């Protein structure tokens, strides 16, 4: 029995304050966080606590890692976030009727479980104020074989346009800009509902696909480099043979640990930037999927 859960540090600049709530059910003082709800991802779920413990908007960042809590009969599991406040006002409300805005160290005071300031220590670990790159791997679209047509143009199947329709909450939550895909009828799917939201064309993206990818590796990671490099957070769907080796060569220049990690179809990679420089690379399940 595992309970899902997600929680964030909203923070805005004053030079950087976070966010603690008081909550009345304990009387006492920590982190946004909740439950997952039916059919929910963790960084939608983040987000909406803090939108209902908080009041604010906020893009969320770099991930903070997990806390386990010990419930009958198994665990409660908490992702945590950190999340750039965007605007909204704080009112009291059915969880918490207090927030106070602090520098790092007097919210560590401030915070009294263990768990809570082991996530702040993460928070300051590294930059809060990047940019994000999401990579997106396309969702579900039958099997080649079952395909007599030019295999560029096979589309979603079923399951893969509900990934593409799940999509758009995930990859608002961490305020996707501008889109690009690589040149395959159903990696441009993926990303058309978000096209849709954002009013955003699909860039397509030739060196981007399996078969470029296989022939010239370099041209791929330069692009990737000029694309991340624009601002703005830019989402690009692509293929899973081209994935993997392309977060790995990144990880590596930057000297970055995935906490988690994985290649499926409409699973998402958070790439988070500082300054032009990779400082984290966060492996998001597809959206259908734990
Ligand atoms: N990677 C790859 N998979 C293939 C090929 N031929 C083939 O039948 N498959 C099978 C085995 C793979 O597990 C599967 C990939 O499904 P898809 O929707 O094409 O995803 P992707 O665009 O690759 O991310 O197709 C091939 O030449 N390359």
């Amino acid at each position: 029995h595992t309970v899902r859960a997600a929680g964030a540090v909203l923070w805005r600049d004053a030079t950087v304050e976070v966010a603690v709530i008081h909550r009345p059910r304990y009387d006492d003082w920590s982190l946004p966080k909740g439950k997952l709800d039916q059919g929910e991802t963790e960084p939608v779920a983040a987000a909406r606590e803090i939108h209902e413990e908080t009041g604010h908007t906020a893009v969320l960042g770099r991930r903070l890692g997990r806390v386990t809590y010990p419930i009958p009969q198994g665990t409660k599991r908490v992702w945590y976030w950190a999340a750039k406040s965007t605007g909204g006002d704080f009112s009291p409300n059915d969880e918490v009727d207090k927030l106070v805005w602090l520098p790092v160290d007097a919210a560590m005071d401030q915070l009294q479980y263990p768990d809570d300031r082991k996530v702040l220590r993460r928070f300051v670990k590294r930059p809060v104020d990047t940019k994000t790159v999401l990579v997106v791997r396309h969702g579900t679209a039958g099997r080649r074989s079952r395909y007599k047509g030019d295999d560029r143009k096979r589309p979603l199947d079923k399951r893969g346009r509900a990934q593409a329709e799940a999509l758009v909450a995930q990859l608002m939550a961490f305020g996707a800009t501008t889109l690009y895909a690589a040149d395959r009828v159903r990696c441009h799917q993926t990303i058309e509902p978000l096209a849709q939201e954002l009013d955003q064309l699909i860039h397509n993206e030739p060196l981007l696909t399996e078969e470029a990818y296989a022939a010239d590796h370099k041209a791929a990671r330069k692009r990737l480099l000029e694309i991340a490099g624009r601002p703005g957070n830019p989402v690009i769907c692509t293929q899973g043979k081209v994935i993997p080796g392309l977060i790995e060569w990144w990880c590596e220049r930057a000297k970055v640990r995935p906490e988690t990690t994985g290649n499926r179809k409409g699973s998402t990679w958070v790439l988070s930037l500082s300054d032009g420089e990779l400082v984290g690379a966060d492996y998001l399940s597809p959206p259908d999927e734990k």
